[PDB]
Protein backbone atom coordinates (compact mmCIF):
# COMPACT_ATOMS: atom_id res chain seq x y z
CA UNK A 1 0.00 0.00 0.00
CA UNK A 2 1.19 3.48 -0.99
CA UNK A 3 1.24 6.69 1.05
CA UNK A 4 -2.42 7.42 0.29
CA UNK A 5 -3.82 3.94 0.98
CA UNK A 6 -2.08 3.73 4.35
CA UNK A 7 -3.80 7.02 5.21
CA UNK A 8 -7.25 5.79 4.20
CA UNK A 9 -6.71 2.76 6.44
CA UNK A 10 -5.47 5.04 9.20
CA UNK A 11 -8.86 6.77 8.99
CA UNK A 12 -10.79 4.02 10.78
CA UNK A 13 -8.51 3.82 13.84
CA UNK A 14 -10.03 3.40 17.29
CA UNK A 15 -7.82 6.27 18.45
CA UNK A 16 -9.55 9.54 17.57
CA UNK A 17 -6.23 11.35 17.39
CA UNK A 18 -4.71 8.94 14.87
CA UNK A 19 -7.94 9.47 12.94
CA UNK A 20 -8.04 13.28 12.80
CA UNK A 21 -4.41 13.17 11.67
CA UNK A 22 -5.28 11.01 8.66
CA UNK A 23 -8.06 13.33 7.51
CA UNK A 24 -5.62 16.23 7.85
CA UNK A 25 -3.06 14.51 5.63
CA UNK A 26 -5.62 13.52 3.00
CA UNK A 27 -6.95 17.08 3.00
CA UNK A 28 -3.43 18.39 2.41
CA UNK A 29 -3.09 15.99 -0.53
CA UNK A 30 -6.48 16.92 -1.94
CA UNK A 31 -5.32 20.52 -2.19
CA UNK A 32 -2.66 19.58 -4.71
CA UNK A 33 -2.99 18.60 -8.43
CA UNK A 34 -5.98 16.76 -9.88
CA UNK A 35 -3.93 13.56 -10.15
CA UNK A 36 -3.66 13.51 -6.35
CA UNK A 37 -7.40 13.83 -5.83
CA UNK A 38 -7.83 10.81 -8.08
CA UNK A 39 -5.35 8.90 -5.91
CA UNK A 40 -7.66 9.33 -2.93
CA UNK A 41 -10.83 8.44 -4.83
CA UNK A 42 -9.22 5.26 -6.15
CA UNK A 43 -7.92 4.28 -2.69
CA UNK A 44 -11.55 4.53 -1.63
CA UNK A 45 -11.04 7.54 0.60
CA UNK A 46 -14.30 9.29 -0.32
CA UNK A 47 -16.61 6.59 1.06
CA UNK A 48 -14.61 6.34 4.27
CA UNK A 49 -14.44 10.11 4.78
CA UNK A 50 -18.19 10.35 4.34
CA UNK A 51 -18.80 7.86 7.16
CA UNK A 52 -16.65 9.99 9.48
CA UNK A 53 -19.05 12.85 8.71
CA UNK A 54 -21.38 11.14 11.17
CA UNK A 55 -18.73 10.74 13.87
CA UNK A 56 -19.70 11.94 17.33
CA UNK A 57 -16.45 13.92 17.47
CA UNK A 58 -17.28 17.34 16.02
CA UNK A 59 -13.56 17.68 15.32
CA UNK A 60 -13.31 14.37 13.47
CA UNK A 61 -16.20 15.68 11.42
CA UNK A 62 -14.47 18.95 10.56
CA UNK A 63 -11.29 17.29 9.37
CA UNK A 64 -13.15 14.87 7.11
CA UNK A 65 -15.37 17.57 5.67
CA UNK A 66 -12.39 19.77 4.87
CA UNK A 67 -10.97 16.68 3.12
CA UNK A 68 -14.14 16.21 1.05
CA UNK A 69 -14.48 19.92 0.23
CA UNK A 70 -10.95 19.86 -1.18
CA UNK A 71 -11.70 16.72 -3.20
CA UNK A 72 -14.86 18.44 -4.44
CA UNK A 73 -12.74 21.13 -6.11
CA UNK A 74 -11.22 18.53 -8.42
CA UNK A 75 -12.68 17.06 -11.66
CA UNK A 76 -16.30 15.90 -12.11
CA UNK A 77 -15.17 12.31 -11.50
CA UNK A 78 -14.29 13.25 -7.93
CA UNK A 79 -17.53 15.21 -7.43
CA UNK A 80 -19.55 12.21 -8.59
CA UNK A 81 -17.71 9.98 -6.11
CA UNK A 82 -18.94 12.09 -3.18
CA UNK A 83 -22.44 12.16 -4.65
CA UNK A 84 -22.45 8.38 -5.17
CA UNK A 85 -21.05 7.82 -1.70
CA UNK A 86 -24.16 9.60 -0.47
CA UNK A 87 -22.21 12.61 0.74
CA UNK A 88 -24.57 15.40 -0.35
CA UNK A 89 -27.43 14.38 1.93
CA UNK A 90 -25.04 14.16 4.89
CA UNK A 91 -23.19 17.40 4.24
CA UNK A 92 -26.62 18.99 4.06
CA UNK A 93 -27.35 17.83 7.60
CA UNK A 94 -23.97 19.14 8.76
CA UNK A 95 -25.15 22.50 7.48
CA UNK A 96 -27.21 22.89 10.65
CA UNK A 97 -24.37 21.92 13.00
CA UNK A 98 -23.49 23.84 16.17
CA UNK A 99 -19.75 23.74 15.56
CA UNK A 100 -19.40 26.62 13.09
CA UNK A 101 -16.19 25.03 11.84
CA UNK A 102 -18.24 22.07 10.64
CA UNK A 103 -20.68 24.39 8.91
CA UNK A 104 -17.94 26.23 7.03
CA UNK A 105 -16.40 23.02 5.66
CA UNK A 106 -19.79 21.51 4.89
CA UNK A 107 -20.90 24.64 3.00
CA UNK A 108 -17.54 24.97 1.28
CA UNK A 109 -17.83 21.32 0.30
CA UNK A 110 -21.35 21.77 -1.01
CA UNK A 111 -20.42 24.95 -2.86
CA UNK A 112 -17.51 23.23 -4.54
CA UNK A 113 -19.95 20.52 -5.56
CA UNK A 114 -22.44 22.98 -7.04
CA UNK A 115 -19.74 24.22 -9.40
CA UNK A 116 -19.78 20.86 -11.15
CA UNK A 117 -22.27 19.40 -13.70
CA UNK A 118 -26.01 20.06 -13.51
CA UNK A 119 -26.40 16.56 -12.02
CA UNK A 120 -24.37 17.55 -8.96
CA UNK A 121 -26.58 20.62 -8.60
CA UNK A 122 -29.71 18.50 -8.91
CA UNK A 123 -28.37 16.31 -6.10
CA UNK A 124 -27.98 19.25 -3.73
CA UNK A 125 -31.45 20.53 -4.62
CA UNK A 126 -33.04 17.07 -4.42
CA UNK A 127 -31.47 16.74 -0.97
CA UNK A 128 -33.28 19.84 0.22
CA UNK A 129 -29.95 21.62 0.35
CA UNK A 130 -31.16 24.92 -1.05
CA UNK A 131 -33.48 26.05 1.72
CA UNK A 132 -30.89 25.18 4.36
CA UNK A 133 -28.22 27.10 2.41
CA UNK A 134 -30.66 30.01 2.04
CA UNK A 135 -30.86 30.18 5.83
CA UNK A 136 -27.08 30.22 6.15
CA UNK A 137 -26.97 33.43 4.10
CA UNK A 138 -27.80 35.19 7.37
CA UNK A 139 -25.39 33.21 9.54
CA UNK A 140 -23.30 35.23 11.95
CA UNK A 141 -20.04 33.58 10.90
CA UNK A 142 -18.68 35.59 7.96
CA UNK A 143 -17.08 32.48 6.51
CA UNK A 144 -20.14 30.24 6.64
CA UNK A 145 -22.08 33.03 5.03
CA UNK A 146 -19.52 33.36 2.24
CA UNK A 147 -19.46 29.65 1.37
CA UNK A 148 -23.26 29.64 1.35
CA UNK A 149 -23.50 32.59 -1.06
CA UNK A 150 -20.95 30.92 -3.29
CA UNK A 151 -22.95 27.73 -3.16
CA UNK A 152 -26.20 29.37 -4.16
CA UNK A 153 -24.45 31.35 -6.90
CA UNK A 154 -23.20 28.06 -8.37
CA UNK A 155 -26.59 26.38 -8.09
CA UNK A 156 -28.18 29.40 -9.80
CA UNK A 157 -25.86 28.74 -12.72
CA UNK A 158 -27.64 25.42 -13.23
CA UNK A 159 -31.05 23.97 -14.31
CA UNK A 160 -34.22 26.03 -13.91
CA UNK A 161 -35.33 23.62 -11.16
CA UNK A 162 -32.35 24.94 -9.25
CA UNK A 163 -33.17 28.59 -9.85
CA UNK A 164 -36.80 27.94 -8.89
CA UNK A 165 -35.73 26.22 -5.68
CA UNK A 166 -33.90 29.36 -4.56
CA UNK A 167 -36.78 31.63 -5.58
CA UNK A 168 -39.37 29.35 -3.97
CA UNK A 169 -37.36 29.47 -0.75
CA UNK A 170 -37.34 33.24 -0.34
CA UNK A 171 -33.74 33.27 -1.55
CA UNK A 172 -33.88 36.24 -3.94
CA UNK A 173 -34.98 38.71 -1.27
CA UNK A 174 -32.17 37.44 0.97
CA UNK A 175 -29.51 37.69 -1.73
CA UNK A 176 -30.72 41.16 -2.69
CA UNK A 177 -30.15 42.23 0.93
CA UNK A 178 -26.66 40.74 0.77
CA UNK A 179 -25.89 43.07 -2.14
CA UNK A 180 -25.57 45.89 0.37
CA UNK A 181 -23.31 43.75 2.56
CA UNK A 182 -20.01 44.85 4.06
CA UNK A 183 -17.85 41.86 3.10
CA UNK A 184 -16.43 42.27 -0.43
CA UNK A 185 -16.68 38.53 -1.11
CA UNK A 186 -20.25 38.07 0.16
CA UNK A 187 -21.42 40.98 -1.99
CA UNK A 188 -19.72 39.72 -5.19
CA UNK A 189 -21.18 36.23 -4.65
CA UNK A 190 -24.69 37.56 -4.10
CA UNK A 191 -24.36 39.68 -7.26
CA UNK A 192 -23.22 36.66 -9.25
CA UNK A 193 -26.12 34.70 -7.78
CA UNK A 194 -28.74 37.19 -8.94
CA UNK A 195 -27.22 37.54 -12.44
CA UNK A 196 -27.36 33.74 -12.57
CA UNK A 197 -30.97 33.92 -11.39
CA UNK A 198 -31.90 36.76 -13.75
CA UNK A 199 -30.77 34.61 -16.70
CA UNK A 200 -33.53 32.10 -15.96
CA UNK A 201 -37.30 32.14 -16.71
CA UNK A 202 -39.58 35.14 -16.18
CA UNK A 203 -40.76 33.89 -12.81
CA UNK A 204 -37.15 34.39 -11.78
CA UNK A 205 -36.65 37.90 -13.17
CA UNK A 206 -39.99 38.91 -11.68
CA UNK A 207 -38.95 37.59 -8.27
CA UNK A 208 -35.80 39.77 -8.39
CA UNK A 209 -37.83 42.80 -9.46
CA UNK A 210 -40.43 42.29 -6.73
CA UNK A 211 -37.72 42.13 -4.06
CA UNK A 212 -36.47 45.57 -5.09
CA UNK A 213 -33.22 44.11 -6.40
CA UNK A 214 -33.12 46.38 -9.47
CA UNK A 215 -32.65 49.60 -7.47
CA UNK A 216 -29.92 47.92 -5.46
CA UNK A 217 -28.20 46.52 -8.56
CA UNK A 218 -28.27 49.95 -10.21
CA UNK A 219 -26.43 51.27 -7.17
CA UNK A 220 -23.85 48.45 -7.41
CA UNK A 221 -22.94 49.64 -10.91
CA UNK A 222 -21.12 52.44 -9.12
CA UNK A 223 -18.87 50.12 -7.15
CA UNK A 224 -15.23 50.95 -7.60
CA UNK A 225 -14.56 47.28 -8.22
CA UNK A 226 -14.83 46.19 -11.89
CA UNK A 227 -15.37 42.70 -10.54
CA UNK A 228 -18.57 43.77 -8.78
CA UNK A 229 -19.72 45.90 -11.73
CA UNK A 230 -19.56 42.97 -14.17
CA UNK A 231 -22.06 41.06 -12.06
CA UNK A 232 -24.42 43.98 -11.58
CA UNK A 233 -24.31 45.00 -15.26
CA UNK A 234 -24.82 41.37 -16.24
CA UNK A 235 -27.74 40.96 -13.82
CA UNK A 236 -29.30 44.11 -15.22
CA UNK A 237 -28.73 42.94 -18.82
CA UNK A 238 -30.46 39.66 -17.97
CA UNK A 239 -33.31 41.53 -16.30
CA UNK A 240 -33.61 43.83 -19.33
CA UNK A 241 -33.98 40.87 -21.67
CA UNK A 242 -37.05 40.11 -19.65
CA UNK A 243 -40.56 41.50 -20.26
CA UNK A 244 -41.46 45.20 -20.52
CA UNK A 245 -42.24 45.56 -16.80
CA UNK A 246 -38.68 44.50 -15.99
CA UNK A 247 -37.34 47.16 -18.36
CA UNK A 248 -39.54 49.86 -16.83
CA UNK A 249 -38.00 48.99 -13.46
CA UNK A 250 -34.46 49.61 -14.77
CA UNK A 251 -35.55 52.87 -16.38
CA UNK A 252 -37.31 54.09 -13.23
CA UNK A 253 -34.31 53.27 -11.06
CA UNK A 254 -32.18 55.50 -13.26
CA UNK A 255 -30.30 52.48 -14.56
CA UNK A 256 -30.03 53.87 -18.07
CA UNK A 257 -27.76 56.85 -17.41
CA UNK A 258 -25.54 54.78 -15.14
CA UNK A 259 -25.22 52.10 -17.82
CA UNK A 260 -24.47 54.78 -20.46
CA UNK A 261 -21.58 55.77 -18.25
CA UNK A 262 -20.28 52.20 -18.01
CA UNK A 263 -20.22 52.06 -21.80
CA UNK A 264 -16.68 53.41 -21.71
CA UNK A 265 -15.30 51.27 -18.88
CA UNK A 266 -11.80 50.02 -19.58
CA UNK A 267 -12.88 46.57 -18.43
CA UNK A 268 -14.18 44.74 -21.51
CA UNK A 269 -16.77 42.61 -19.67
CA UNK A 270 -18.35 45.64 -17.95
CA UNK A 271 -18.52 47.37 -21.33
CA UNK A 272 -20.05 44.33 -23.05
CA UNK A 273 -22.60 43.72 -20.32
CA UNK A 274 -23.53 47.39 -20.35
CA UNK A 275 -24.07 47.38 -24.10
CA UNK A 276 -26.17 44.24 -23.88
CA UNK A 277 -28.42 45.79 -21.22
CA UNK A 278 -28.92 48.93 -23.28
CA UNK A 279 -29.56 46.79 -26.34
CA UNK A 280 -32.21 44.91 -24.36
CA UNK A 281 -33.68 48.08 -22.86
CA UNK A 282 -33.88 49.63 -26.33
CA UNK A 283 -36.04 46.67 -27.42
CA UNK A 284 -38.73 47.75 -24.97
CA UNK A 285 -41.42 50.45 -25.27
CA UNK A 286 -40.93 54.01 -26.53
CA UNK A 287 -40.24 55.56 -23.12
CA UNK A 288 -37.27 53.26 -22.58
CA UNK A 289 -35.83 54.44 -25.86
CA UNK A 290 -36.50 58.01 -24.76
CA UNK A 291 -34.38 57.38 -21.65
CA UNK A 292 -31.38 56.22 -23.67
CA UNK A 293 -31.67 59.31 -25.90
CA UNK A 294 -32.10 61.69 -22.97
CA UNK A 295 -29.06 60.16 -21.29
CA UNK A 296 -26.80 60.79 -24.27
CA UNK A 297 -26.76 57.07 -25.07
CA UNK A 298 -26.96 57.36 -28.85
CA UNK A 299 -23.72 59.33 -29.34
CA UNK A 300 -21.90 56.82 -27.15
CA UNK A 301 -23.38 53.77 -28.85
CA UNK A 302 -22.35 55.27 -32.16
CA UNK A 303 -18.69 55.45 -31.12
CA UNK A 304 -18.87 51.85 -29.89
CA UNK A 305 -19.91 50.97 -33.44
CA UNK A 306 -16.21 51.08 -34.28
CA UNK A 307 -15.09 49.21 -31.18
CA UNK A 308 -12.41 46.64 -32.00
CA UNK A 309 -14.14 44.27 -29.59
CA UNK A 310 -16.51 42.19 -31.72
CA UNK A 311 -18.93 41.43 -28.88
CA UNK A 312 -19.23 45.11 -27.89
CA UNK A 313 -19.71 46.17 -31.50
CA UNK A 314 -22.53 43.63 -31.96
CA UNK A 315 -24.45 44.88 -28.89
CA UNK A 316 -24.06 48.51 -29.94
CA UNK A 317 -25.27 47.69 -33.45
CA UNK A 318 -28.29 45.89 -32.05
CA UNK A 319 -28.97 48.67 -29.54
CA UNK A 320 -28.89 51.26 -32.31
CA UNK A 321 -31.15 49.23 -34.58
CA UNK A 322 -33.67 48.92 -31.74
CA UNK A 323 -33.48 52.62 -30.83
CA UNK A 324 -33.88 53.37 -34.54
CA UNK A 325 -37.28 51.66 -34.60
CA UNK A 326 -38.64 54.23 -32.20
CA UNK A 327 -40.11 57.71 -32.66
CA UNK A 328 -38.56 60.10 -35.20
CA UNK A 329 -36.82 61.87 -32.29
CA UNK A 330 -34.84 58.69 -31.68
CA UNK A 331 -33.92 58.60 -35.37
CA UNK A 332 -32.90 62.25 -35.57
CA UNK A 333 -30.62 61.42 -32.61
CA UNK A 334 -28.67 58.74 -34.47
CA UNK A 335 -28.47 61.01 -37.53
CA UNK A 336 -27.17 63.88 -35.36
CA UNK A 337 -24.51 61.64 -33.79
CA UNK A 338 -23.07 60.75 -37.19
CA UNK A 339 -24.57 57.28 -36.97
CA UNK A 340 -25.83 56.89 -40.53
CA UNK A 341 -22.40 57.21 -42.15
CA UNK A 342 -20.91 54.70 -39.68
CA UNK A 343 -23.72 52.19 -40.20
CA UNK A 344 -23.42 52.47 -43.96
CA UNK A 345 -19.79 51.41 -43.61
CA UNK A 346 -20.85 48.52 -41.36
CA UNK A 347 -23.17 47.11 -44.06
CA UNK A 348 -20.15 45.30 -45.51
CA UNK A 349 -18.75 43.86 -42.29
CA UNK A 350 -17.58 40.25 -42.47
CA UNK A 351 -19.38 39.56 -39.17
CA UNK A 352 -22.87 38.32 -40.11
CA UNK A 353 -24.50 39.85 -37.03
CA UNK A 354 -22.89 43.29 -37.18
CA UNK A 355 -23.98 43.43 -40.80
CA UNK A 356 -27.55 42.28 -40.14
CA UNK A 357 -28.01 44.78 -37.28
CA UNK A 358 -26.65 47.60 -39.49
CA UNK A 359 -29.00 46.70 -42.27
CA UNK A 360 -31.80 46.64 -39.71
CA UNK A 361 -30.91 50.05 -38.28
CA UNK A 362 -30.69 51.67 -41.73
CA UNK A 363 -34.03 50.16 -42.65
CA UNK A 364 -35.57 51.64 -39.50
CA UNK A 365 -33.99 55.01 -40.14
CA UNK A 366 -35.16 54.85 -43.76
CA UNK A 367 -38.78 54.97 -42.54
CA UNK A 368 -38.32 58.31 -40.85
CA UNK A 369 -38.13 62.02 -41.84
CA UNK A 370 -36.87 63.39 -45.14
CA UNK A 371 -33.65 64.42 -43.40
CA UNK A 372 -33.02 60.82 -42.29
CA UNK A 373 -33.59 59.29 -45.72
CA UNK A 374 -31.29 61.95 -47.16
CA UNK A 375 -28.57 61.28 -44.58
CA UNK A 376 -28.48 57.68 -45.84
CA UNK A 377 -28.48 58.90 -49.44
CA UNK A 378 -25.57 61.27 -48.88
CA UNK A 379 -23.60 58.47 -47.22
CA UNK A 380 -23.81 56.52 -50.47
CA UNK A 381 -26.12 54.01 -48.89
CA UNK A 382 -28.39 53.12 -51.80
CA UNK A 383 -25.46 51.54 -53.63
CA UNK A 384 -24.08 49.61 -50.66
CA UNK A 385 -27.59 48.36 -49.91
CA UNK A 386 -28.19 47.15 -53.46
CA UNK A 387 -25.06 44.99 -53.51
CA UNK A 388 -26.62 43.39 -50.44
CA UNK A 389 -29.78 42.27 -52.22
CA UNK A 390 -27.78 39.26 -53.43
CA UNK A 391 -26.23 37.88 -50.23
CA UNK A 392 -26.65 34.42 -48.73
CA UNK A 393 -27.90 35.80 -45.40
CA UNK A 394 -31.67 35.82 -45.88
CA UNK A 395 -31.91 38.37 -43.05
CA UNK A 396 -29.40 40.85 -44.46
CA UNK A 397 -31.34 40.47 -47.72
CA UNK A 398 -34.76 41.26 -46.21
CA UNK A 399 -33.35 44.29 -44.38
CA UNK A 400 -31.68 45.72 -47.48
CA UNK A 401 -34.93 45.27 -49.40
CA UNK A 402 -36.94 46.89 -46.63
CA UNK A 403 -34.40 49.73 -46.38
CA UNK A 404 -34.50 50.52 -50.11
CA UNK A 405 -38.28 50.43 -50.43
CA UNK A 406 -38.48 52.87 -47.54
CA UNK A 407 -36.13 55.18 -49.41
CA UNK A 408 -37.98 55.00 -52.74
CA UNK A 409 -41.37 55.45 -51.05
CA UNK A 410 -39.95 58.62 -49.54
CA UNK A 411 -40.67 57.17 -46.11
CA UNK A 412 -44.33 56.28 -46.70
CA UNK A 413 -45.06 52.72 -45.55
Amino acid sequence: MNDVEKLVKLLTSTDSETQKEAARDLAEIASGPASAIKAIVDAGGVEVLVKLLTSTDSEVQKEAARALANIASGPDEAIKAIVDAGGVEVLVKLLTSTDSEVQKEAARALANIASGPDEAIKAIVDAGGVEVLVKLLTSTDSEVQKEAARALANIASGPDEAIKAIVDAGGVEVLVKLLTSTDSEVQKEAARALANIASGPTSAIKAIVDAGGVEVLVKLLTSTDSEVQKEAARALANIASGPDEAIKAIVDAGGVEVLVKLLTSTDSEVQKEAARALANIASGPDEAIKAIVDAGGVEVLVKLLTSTDSEVQKEAARALANIASGPDEAIKAIVDAGGVEVLVKLLTSTDSEVQKEAARALANIASGPTSAIKAIVDAGGVEVLQKLLTSTDSEVQKEAQRALENIKSGGWL
